[PDB]
């Protein structure tokens, strides 16, 4: 792509013959899958096998297991992994913006249990990266784990949850746009989890979910550091939001729009801000926006605001300071933008 930028990159194959075809699938196939693995009996044996074999090595230390990710909220597929958070000694509310020596010390002290264990197969220790990670396999189930110190991706997964039990198109479209995600290579430059922020924005700006500062206005604010991890479960009734009945024409509707803003988006002055749930939030103006533990948390700590002079912003709603596609490149950018133009033609 860097090389003959004049030329739109060509949406794969792959990709055009699921746009091109039957919309159906997801309606149909994919999403009774997703619904179904929101709880299956696996969880629980993955769950109880992590305590059974990390209790020994902190034994009177407090532990406990959560669920979230791509599974948990409803829009996984078989071979989607199950994310989990290990909380050893109640540091559930604590926020480490980057994972301090006990944090890489406990990591490192479970890398060798699951090594010893004939119950998991260690796959990938990582503890250079913002949130250090374990992958193992767990044998018994064959379920690929993704196992954390940090609390944050546990929230924003119920804040998920809320979202798409409110608004099931938008766990429709989420399952569509995860699929083309995959479908088009590029799942290393943006997440699930970023497009799946996307789509909330989107959503927002069509007035069919309500911004998530709109959820947390003071009465009580629940905090993991500085970020408000709680939300009101407002009615959508109360927010005069309608809940829209998923059906082929609705959700092959509004995905085309949704194609089509993002391919036309501004990239360069705004950013993707669920938070805000608003039209045409700049950059510019993001940081004057935000609440005041934001405010007062870069004021002590400047280096740690959101990176915004990158080629995509797309902000976390919880998490204020972390921008979801900071590593996207701006070749990385261009070729969304073309894949994204050429689905909505493709959608009429």
């Amino acid at each position: 792509v860097k090389a003959r930028q004049h030329i739109t990159v060509r949406l794969p194959k792959k990709a055009r013959a699921m746009i091109v075809g039957e919309i159906t699938n997801v309606f149909k196939d994919k999403y009774p899958i997703a619904d179904k693995l929101k709880v299956i009996p696996e969880y629980d044996v993955i769950e109880q096998d992590l305590c059974k074999l990390l209790s020994p090595g902190f034994p009177k230390q407090p532990l406990r297991v959560y669920k979230f990710g791509s599974r948990i909220t409803g829009i996984g597929n078989r071979s989607s992994d199950l994310d989990l958070f290990v909380d050893i000694g109640n540091t559930f509310h604590t926020f480490e913006h980057r994972a301090s020596n006990a944090t890489v010390a406990k990591l490192r002290a479970m890398r060798k249990f699951f090594c010893d264990s004939e119950d998991w197969r260690l796959i990938n220790f990582i503890e250079q990266a913002r949130v250090p990670i374990i992958k193992t396999c767990h044998l018994p189930t064959g379920i690929e784990c993704d196992i954390c110190l940090n609390s944050m991706g546990f929230c924003n997964t119920n804040l998920l949850k809320y979202i798409f039990e409110s608004q099931p198109l938008t766990q429709y479209m989420c399952i569509y746009v995860k699929n083309w995600l995959e479908r088009c290579k590029l799942t290393e430059q943006i997440s699930t989890y970023s497009i799946t922020l996307m789509v909330i924005y989107f959503l927002q700006l069509q007035a069919l979910l309500p911004p998530i500062a709109m959820l947390q206005i003071e009465d009580q604010a629940v905090l993991v550091g500085p970020w408000v991890v709680n939300f009101a479960q407002k009615s959508f009734s109360e927010l005069g939001l309608q809940q829209l009945k998923a059906t082929v024409p609705v959700i092959k509707g509004f995905l085309r729009n949704f194609f089509a803003y993002f391919a036309k988006f501004d990239y360069e002055h705004f950013l993707v801000c669920p938070y805000i749930g608003q039209a045409n939030v700049e950059i510019a103006k993001i940081e004057r926006m935000l609440h005041a533990r934001y405010s007062a948390y870069v004021s002590d700590n400047p280096e740690c605001s959101i990176q915004l002079k990158k080629p995509m912003v797309v902000q976390d709603p919880i998490q204020l300071n972390h921008n979801v596609t900071k590593a996207v490149t701006k070749y990385g950018l261009q070729t969304f933008v073309d894949y994204c133009q050429q689905t909505a033609e493709l959608l009429e």
